[PDB]
This record gives structure tokens, sequence and C-alpha cells, in this order.
């Protein structure tokens, strides 16, 4: 629709770099063929959509428009033009702790924001953490991140799962490698269940102390992130601004500047209003959003 | 571009490297695996050595043959069978599912090969299809891991037995005939929930024979699973082999005295003496390699 599709940036669903016509703005459009999706995967797709709609945090990709046809679902979102953090590491060794922290602060914020809404990512990879033009985290190979309880036939519901995973993340962020590894599953399981991981000589005690806060075998012995947020390593170099849960900014559905512009385009205030209050994510809403730059 | 007796040709796998090469004195093609041991951490070294001990012993037309080991302090070299036709994985993604007649052909070799390993109390412990290669003649050669895991993994159960391999083989069959995995998910929890339940989708075109055989592999309770030797008697396995049933593989006795080759080797300047010693020795030095490679 409304969007001039530029190149492809992910295949086989496809993902297309596009420019929103009326605003000139760049968006990634995810194009999904529902007809190919088996029963179970469709539920997951729908669940995923419901979640995007509601997430609004600077470090989680923003959803801009959903366009639905019988065969195809299109998702228009924020383009992360910085690649994956995965790459960045393989590119540029380990991160120095100053930089790991910078990134890791945003990650922890994002996930904790999710948590505020009783949403569990349930599957943090680093195939999952993107970066934008300015090296900011944007959130959108899975085994090493699995929590113990997985391998134990334990329930796998909580936020505590995410916390564990973040532990893993931190470690690879600062070590350039996974804490728990193996040439296979049995081994990775024996290694994860033991919980012991190699401390690199260059690690700060502060860092190791924070690692301990995440990677705790017993699930319901794990900090909330809101606690973790108070951790000392997290807040080095922020002596005056400590990490706190992110607070959503208040809805602004009435910006006269854009409403103006949109009337110019032929939208009625009426609908602009309806679409936002509605959180419909129709073209009216996309347009309002994209004029938000 | 040298090492022992091998002209290294192209690279065929990176980041250890694996180089197609031509054994000079015989003209034969071999895949050389070059490993930098300095880079291997403690644990990984044990697994390498363990892996080497095993190769040296395996001798089955559908497991890659080990030809030579060349050890240096930093670098270990493993010279072996080159399977030119790539992975079965690929072949499927290339040419839909296999029809049963063909699934069976391949799957016979696979089950033979694993069972041969079992005779030797060796458990592959990690059958992928990233693991099953094909040679020039579409024969299986044995050398993405999660969907193959047996239940007991996710349950904290011990994970030692042959029974592990059997389950995996179940998975293999299924993908071999369906062109896809019996147990899937967008993630671990789901793949676990799916594997623990055991239920998998039956495709409309599947024979009842086939599904009967699948049931024989994929049984939740580990110590309720056939040996492969039982499985080998299965009806589906043996359709189209009414007169030759799959039985455990019997490897043929050693011949360290092939006059034809010993000859040619003397010609090259090896002493019978040493040819003899290397083989009895199961040294896997250049003398042995050459003997082996002359066996084509």
């Amino acid at each position: 629709g409304n969007y001039r599709l530029l190149k492809t940036i992910g295949k086989g669903a496809k993902v297309k770099l596009a420019r929103h016509i009326l605003t000139g703005k760049e968006v990634a459009v995810r194009i999904i063929d529902k007809t190919q999706l088996n029963s179970s995967s469709l539920q997951k797709l729908f669940r995923e959509v419901r979640i995007m709609k509601v997430l609004n945090h600077p470090n989680i990709v923003k959803l801009f428009e959903v366009i639905e046809t019988e065969k195809t679902l299109y998702l228009v979102m924020e383009y992360a033009s910085g690649g994956e953090v995965f790459d960045y590491l393989v590119a540029h060794g380990r991160m120095k702790e100053k930089e790991a922290r910078a990134k890791f602060r945003q990650i922890v914020s994002a996930v904790q924001y999710c948590h505020q809404k009783f949403i569990v990512h349930r599957d943090l990879k680093a195939e999952n953490l993107l970066l934008d033009a300015d090296m900011n985290i944007k959130i959108a190979g899975s085994p090493p991140y699995a929590a113990p309880e997985l391998f134990q036939g334990k329930k796998y519901d909580g936020p505590e799962v995410d916390v564990w995973s973040l532990g893993v993340i931190l470690y690879t962020l600062v070590s350039g490698s996974l804490p728990f590894d193996g040439q296979n599953l049995k081994e990775l399981r024996e290694r994860v269940l033991r919980g012991k991981y190699r401390i690199p000589f260059y690690m700060s005690t502060d860092c190791e102390n924070l690692l301990k806060k995440f990677l705790i075998l017993n699930p319901s012995k794990r900090g909330t992130l809101e606690q973790i947020m108070k951790d000392r390593w997290m807040n080095v170099g922020h002596e005056d601004d400590e990490l706190k849960p992110y607070v959503e900014p208040l809805p602004d559905y009435k910006d006269p500047r854009r409403t103006e512009l949109m009337v110019s385009m032929g939208y009625t205030r009426e609908e602009i209003q309806d679409s936002l209050v509605g959180q419909r994510y129709n073209e009216v809403m996309a347009t309002y959003l994209l004029l938000g730059y």
C-alpha cells in the first residue's frame, strides 16, 4: 500500500526496507503469507501482534501499521539500521564494560518494561537485540539462553526466565562468548544445570557480582529486574541518575501540528481521534505516528 | 600446497578448516580436516581425542573412513573420506520429501551404520541430518541439533544409552519421508512441550507400514525402545528386500597383505616391513594411509 518498497533485507515471510510515501520516512515492512502458516504458528503470529501494539519503549521496535488481507499480513515497523548485536561482537571483540553497560541498561529497561505489562519475551537471543543508526538497542542460537527449568521439565512461564537469559546476555556482552557451551545438548545441559561459568581475568568483581544476581539456578530465587536495576555495576557512571523502571509517556492524540497536516491530507479529526484512541494501527494511525519525527 | 603427502586443493568448510586435497602418491581425493589445538579449550580437546579414537575403529561403507592422522604440537590433521554429494538436509530442501522407496534405501544404510556403532558400545549421542552426508552415488556417509533430542534430555533424565540414538533415528525417518520435522516450535518451551507429548502429525500420504515403524522408534519411555537389531526386522524396513533382510553389519576381516598394493607401495619405496608394521599397528601414518587409499 502507502509505502514504496525499496530493497529486501530478510527472506524465506520476507522483510522489505520501505519509505512511507506521505511522510518520507523509512520503515521496515514485514510481509507474511498466512496461508503457509500452520495452525500453531498462526496463534503465535496473532499473539506477537497483540503485544507489539502495546509496547512503547525507545529500545523495543515501534509498531507503526498493521494491514490485513485474507492471505497476507503486513507489519510496518521501526527500521533498525544497525544490525544485530550478535554481529557487532563477532565484529569488534568483547565490549569494554563501560560500553556493555550502556547497551545493557537499555536492554534491561526494555525487558523490565515488558514485564510491567506481564509480557514475557520467553526467548531473548542476541539474534534478538538490534541496534539503530546510533548504536541504541532495539529489541524484536536460542538454546544457550535457555533457563535451567527447561531442562528439568519444570514449568517455563515466569519473568524469571527472561532474567536468567539476561544473565547470559551480559556475559556474552562483556566476554565476547557464551557462559555455557558444548559440542551438543547433553553437554550444554550438564553445563547449564551446574550453573558454574568461566570468569575471564579481566572481569570486574562488580560485573561478576551482577552476573550472580541474574544466573541463579533456583528460579523463584531470582531478583526482579526492578531490583537488579538498583545494582551497583548497572549504575557505575550514573552516580546521579540510577536506572528505574521506564515510565510510559502520556498519550498525545491531539498534537495540533500533525492533526493540522493530516486534515490537509483529507483526514477528519474525528477519525484521527478514533484511530488513536482505538489503537487501530490503520493508515490514519501510521500516518500520525510517522509524522512523529 | 603441502602436508604429509597431500596437495591441498580448495577449502570446503571454515571457522577448524576442511580442505579438499589430493593424496599425491595415489592420486586419490580426500578431505583434510585441519585443527588448531591451541584454540581448543580443555573440555573440547577431550571430545576431539575421544572422537579420534572412534574414527580409527569404525569401518563401514556408510560411515566416513578415516585415512591418516598427522599430529603436531599445535595442529592435528585428520585425513578422511570425501563425500562429494553434500548433506541429506540439503537434498530434501532441494527435492521435496523422499518417496518411501527412496527414504527406505537411504534409511537402511543409516540404520545399519548406527547399529554398527552400537555393536561397539559407541553412541553417536547427536544424530542431526546436518550429519548424514551422501557420496557420489547417493550413498549415506555419516560424520539444528535440538529437534532431534530425545525426551529424557528435557526431563533431567540420564542421557547415556543407545536408546537416545534410536529416538533420533525416529526423527530422521520422519523428516526423510515428510520433508519436515515431527516436532517443532517457534522456541524451546514449545519444542519441549511438543516432544514430551510425543504426538506428531501424520501426513495423508504416509503408509501405515511407515507409521508402524515410526512408532517403533519414537517411544517416550526410553527403556521401552527397540534395539536397532529388532527394528532391523521391521516390515517397512524390508519391503522390496523380500529375499535379503537387514541384519547387523559384519565387517570383513583385515587384509594387510594385498600383494597388488604392497607391490605398488614397494614401488614407491616403502618396505613391506613397514607396510606390515603400520597396519598391524593401526598406526594411521602415511604408510597406512597410502595402503588404504590404494584400496579404490
